[PDB]
């Protein structure tokens, strides 16, 4: 399961059972191991690119880094063997859904942000107005009471 | 790409290539044709539950429908052959993520509602007060003017 990463050749590249074992092995690795193992596959081939994507997927990577990975492998979508495509597609879909999840997380916090600064601003003005109204009202009452008493 | 759903046996059910094909053959059916196939595999065995999952997954189902489909397959994870486990996990995770995206979509609409609700209520309460201050100021400016006439 450590020797699986070093396998190359057409009989491996085109082999869905190989990639499935890779994905399996990837999931047994701690984030730091994943990153270290991934550094060894820099050659820029689709095989290495795909391996990098598999290893780094659960390596506690930023939504930005993930978007970078997905982009690199999607650019070599034509290079993925016909036997592998269905497996690749399933994996790629998972990554796409995690990026959509990242967006929706960001989009939510943005709404939580702007709507809270709006509320805090308005409730600030409302308190200021509550105070302004009390003072003016009390003045009016006070003068009115004096003027009522004076005229009688 | 047909009768693939019919194929059963130990040889078949431990071949990730079979299930990987089933997933490829599920993505070629209309929701009606999927539901018809899905109805034929309802005995509650892991083979059947998994086939059902694969068939309904992309058969234009609702988040509610999925939140059920998800709970079923996650339960029979222990009966899945080791060879097939990584393929199942990958497929399960896809469904779980779709459910998570649905919950967040609803979460975003829940906050967009209650944020607009709070800001509408307070904006109205603020409007009522601004008017109240406008009326008070005038009544005050009346008494001011009257006493500052000497006529």
């Amino acid at each position: 399961c450590s020797d699986i990463w070093a396998l190359q050749g057409k009989s491996t590249e085109t082999n869905p059972l190989y990639w499935l074992r890779a994905m399996d092995c990837a999931d047994r690795l701690m984030p730091a191991q994943s990153r270290q193992q991934a550094r060894q596959y820099d050659d820029g081939s689709w095989q290495n690119t795909f391996k990098q994507g598999i290893l780094l997927a659960d390596a506690k990577i930023t939504p930005y880094e993930r978007r970078q990975l997905v982009a690199r492998i999607e650019a070599l979508s034509t290079e993925i063997p016909a036997q592998v495509r269905p497996l690749y597609q399933l994996w790629r879909d998972g990554q796409a859904l995690q990026l959509q999840l990242a967006e929706e997380r960001q989009r939510y916090s943005k709404l939580q942000q702007s709507s809270d600064s709006e509320l805090d601003t308005l409730r600030q003005q409302h308190h200021v107005l509550q105070q302004q109204l009390e003072l003016t009202t009390r003045k009016l009452e006070n003068l009115t009471d004096i003027e009522r008493q004076l005229s009688t």
